[PDB]
């Protein structure tokens, strides 16, 4: 049996989806998966979206400060997910911050204060009866309140298609996000190797880090911006003030066995800073980061950084 690779592309859930596999198995067999692949991520834009009026999250926001919604079970694991993370992060990871983003997405100071006061993902209740078959309910229960899961959807989506991958008895595949990685197995040189997954410079890969069974997750200012009188305003929120964070990195690469929690943490941590995030990092020690400063120094935790190599020597790795 010959070792074949196979990749598969897409533009969806808003972004490009690229999939790339290793197998000996039979090529229909890969197909098959890559197929069921690209449709879990279609079925799940219409699912998870928040910037599309019919998907089932736009139907949940339109029943905040109304009765319980029904949701199907994968739903569910995400909410609760997202508000565990929220807790942790002491709010700067807020999946109810759609109030503020959809504003964003420069608002008034006036018309932003008073988003601010509907983000509240304390106020999220989660519900699920114990008894076979009940069902799993979400209750958005401040008026006004919108569900954004765009900092976790994409690690929970890249999660899923691991899970995929694995039930096709796929074993070696890079899962890509629209830059949110799955690093699953090891790639092929007969030589099993790392997949080695390559760390943009915030403004332009800089460097590259190699990891097996691992999601690399990545989040910047320069990803998503626009720019008015000369002061850029980039996507990534500070729940406290309403504005596009300031903060002491220009990036922050999570490294985890969970896509979700990579993605939900890589949000956390860039809001936070560096010293607040190795602080909470400290609470999730089977988790790795990367640091890269606006003085191109990079800073890695001890579990990654020798695993990484400077390519634009620009950049300084400290050890
Ligand atoms: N403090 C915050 N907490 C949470 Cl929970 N969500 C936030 C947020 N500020 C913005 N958002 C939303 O989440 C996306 C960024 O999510 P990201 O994973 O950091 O960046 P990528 O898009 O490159 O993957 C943005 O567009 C917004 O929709
Ligand atoms: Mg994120
Ligand atoms: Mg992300």
């Amino acid at each position: 049996a010959r070792v074949r690779e196979y990749s598969r592309a897409e533009l969806v859930i808003g972004t490009l989806c690229r999939v790339r596999v290793y197998s000996k198995r039979p090529a229909a067999e890969v197909h098959a998966a890559l197929e069921e692949v690209f449709t879990l991520l279609q079925q799940q834009e219409m699912v998870l979206s928040a910037n599309r009026d019919d998907s089932a999250l736009a139907a949940l926001n339109a029943q905040a400060g109304s009765a319980p919604v029904v949701v199907d079970r994968s739903l569910y694991a995400l909410l609760e997910r997202a508000l565990f993370f929220a807790e942790k992060s002491g709010g700067t990871f807020n999946p109810a911050l759609g109030a503020v983003v959809k504003l964003w997405n420069v608002p008034d100071p006036d018309a932003l204060k008073e988003a601010l006061t509907r983000c509240d993902f304390r106020q999220v209740h989660l519900r699920a009866g114990v008894s076979v078959g009940a069902p799993h309910t979400v209750q958005l229960a401040q008026a006004g309140m919108q569900l954004d899961l765009g900092a976790i959807a994409k690690g929970f989506l890249a999660d899923k298609i691991v899970q995929l991958l694995t039930a096709h008895a796929l074993d070696s595949a890079l899962v890509d996000l629209g830059g949110n990685i799955f690093a699953l197995g090891l790639k092929y040189g007969a030589q099993r190797l790392e997949w080695n997954v390559g760390i943009r410079d915030p403004h332009g890969p800089a460097l590259v880090v190699s990891v097996r069974d691992c999601s690399v997750v990545t989040s910047g200012a320069y990803e998503r911006f626009f720019e008015r009188d000369g002061v850029r305003y980039h996507h990534i929120i500070d729940p406290v003030t309403g504005f596009p964070a300031h903060t002491d990195v220009d990036s922050v690469s999570i490294f985890a066995p969970r896509s979700t929690d990579a993605d939900a943490l890589a949000t956390a941590c860039f809001v936070l800073g560096y010293e607040k995030s190795c602080a909470l990092l400290r609470e999730f020690p089977g988790v790795d980061a990367l640091f890269i400063f606006p003085d191109k120094r990079v800073r890695a935790s001890a579990g990654i950084v020798d695993r990484v190599r400077v390519l634009d020597a620009r950049f300084v790795l400290e050890r």
